[PDB]
């Protein structure tokens, strides 16, 4: 598999430049680029094609979705959002993508919405209790986790589950931390909460939920400090692209050995992409 970085802002320019990352070859580059620029980009992967949804484009809050085919290196426009989302948290379960909650532009969203392939038209599905956009979402067993965000007021450290069996949503333990523009990878039963914002500092700390338990707990943080970051799992390793640092629109890019604890430095992307989004395909 490769890893793809779709979008984001590099300090000047919003992107529609799109690139992959071989694993082996530990290497970057640009593959065929989106007709619309998309920062703060929601990203997910419905049998092996590449759905983008969401993000700002330099001017409007975007509704509109675009699906990448890597086979034909071809991007072909999907049917739009009910709602503009930037910031928008990301989920495919059941064959289902979900779109949770973003900024529309003038207010943080509580609501969700659900992409049905019977019909390449998206609806709204129960809302979540907070509003929250900058959100970090993980499908975890059969449920969707939320965590995190912000919600125009607090920087959030709170998490909520949703049942689509159920269509209900309900609460889950609270982070170590707020952390707004965080990015999150499931591996190996546990949901990784990776750097974000709290509202004093960008963070370079990275925690694990433990399901069993639900219980969360720190693992070794990354080098630099970052929120609007991509996080993608390949081969058993998670993979940190990209964000803002406070200061710097990064083009850095770290990978996470659970078995080590370590993490390590690897090929920098052909750009810095703050607000990225990741696949995995």
């Amino acid at each position: 598999g490769h890893i793809y970085a779709v979008g984001g802002f590099d300090g000047h320019t919003h992107l529609n430049s799109v690139e992959a990352y071989d694993p082996e070859r530990d290497e970057w580059h640009l593959v065929a680029p989106m007709t619309t620029r998309r920062s703060g980009v929601g990203v997910a992967v419905l049998q092996g094609r590449i759905y983008v949804l969401g993000g700002y484009d330099g001017h409007t809050f975007l509704d509109s979705v675009e699906a990448y085919d890597p086979d034909t290196d071809t991007w072909s426009e999907v049917t739009r959002m009910t709602s503009g989302r930037s910031g928008v948290g990301v989920a495919v379960t059941d064959g289902h993508i979900y779109a949770v909650g973003g900024f529309d532009g003038h207010t943080h969203l509580n609501s969700v919405e659900a992409y049905d392939p019977e019909r390449d038209e998206w609806h709204l599905v129960a809302p979540m209790t907070t509003r929250r956009s900058g959100v970090g979402v993980a499908v975890l067993q059969g449920r969707i986790y939320v965590l995190g965000g912000y919600d125009g007021h607090t920087f959030l450290d709170s998490v909520e589950a949703y049942d689509p069996d159920t269509d209900t949503w309900s609460e889950v333990t609270r982070m170590t931390s707020g952390r707004s523009g965080v990015g999150v990878a499931v591996t190996d039963g546990h949901i990784y909460a990776v750097g974000g914002f709290d509202g004093h500092t960008h963070l370079n700390s990275v925690e694990a939920y433990d399901p069993e338990r639900d219980e969360w707990h720190l693992v070794a943080p990354m080098t630099t400090r970052r929120s609007g970051v991509g996080v993608a799992v390949l081969q058993g390793r998670i993979y940190v692209l990209g964000g803002y640092d406070g200061h710097t629109f990064l083009d850095s890019v770290e990978a996470y050995d659970p078995d080590t604890d370590t993490w390590s430095e690897v090929t920098r992307m052909t750009s810095g992409r703050s607000g990225v989004g990741v696949a995995v395909t």
